[PDB]
């Protein structure tokens, strides 16, 4: 069977909550339901990908078209009417939005509370992602400060026979490049890949900004719900599941 990482963490959600001084509750299944009406509605899907690794105005909010970060955006593709989305940018306005919908707190507020990039707030935008008390960030900062729970698969086929996927759950690609597994993403790479979980279990569905046709295509993308594509040529991919298993 698949042997859990870090077993005696924290899920993600879990994680999110403490992150939050208990002010967000994480639910999944105010999660689940948010993934289905937000993959179904306009506020994300449509949005161009971009790259720009600090991406994260979906249509239904293209805040970065109202600051400075504007010109940087339009650069590579964004624009005034639909906004623009990189990967992660992607899955951290879709896990802080779905923050905002559960507790009635603003986006602005929910944002601090779910890892995006180390250098977000250094950059200087008017919203913040999570850091330590210390200054760091990011998403495997993020797995060591909370202990998540996280497995490892070394094939797509290993991950979706494995019985642990729940619609929800974050799935990274790692970039065969420059490693495999956790300690891949630990290393600084062209071409790793997030996205959340869609499917049922053993489907492969995702949603995600990025590839929509196929791994290591990037010519073919989009914001939506598709396969499991990574960016690189070669994946393998960690996944940090957001709550206990049925």
């Amino acid at each position: 069977m698949a042997s859990m990482y870090n077993s005696d963490g924290w899920y993600m959600g879990e994680a999110i909550n403490m992150a939050s001084l208990n002010t967000c509750a994480a639910d999944l299944g105010k999660w689940q339901n948010f993934i289905d009406d937000y993959t179904s509605n306009d506020y994300y899907k449509g949005t161009p990908y971009i790259d720009w690794v600090f991406a994260s105005s979906p249509k239904g909010d293209r805040w970065q078209m109202n600051e400075w970060s504007v010109s940087e955006m339009l650069k590579v593709g964004g624009t005034y009417e639909e906004g623009g989305l990189n990967c992660m940018g992607f899955v951290w306005h879709a896990i802080a939005k779905g923050l905002s919908v559960e507790s009635g707190l603003d986006i602005s507020q929910t944002g601090q509370y779910v890892p995006f990039s180390s250098y977000f707030n250094g950059l200087g935008l008017s919203r913040k992602c999570w850091a330590t008390p210390g200054g760091s960030g990011g998403w495997t900062v993020f797995v060591d400060y909370y202990n998540l729970h996280y497995y490892e698969f070394p094939t797509k086929e290993e991950m979706l026979s494995s019985g642990v996927l729940q619609k929800g759950d974050i799935i990274w690609c790692v970039d065969g490049s420059v490693g495999l597994g956790m300690a891949g993403l630990r290393t600084i790479a062209d071409n790793h890949h997030i996205g959340i979980y869609t499917g049922n279990g053993t489907s492969d569905s995702w949603w995600q900004s990025g590839p929509v046709k196929a791994d290591g295509d990037l010519v073919n993308v989009g914001t939506d719900v598709c396969p499991i594509y990574g960016a690189a040529a070669k994946n393998t991919y960690v996944v940090l599941p957001w709550a206990k298993k049925a």
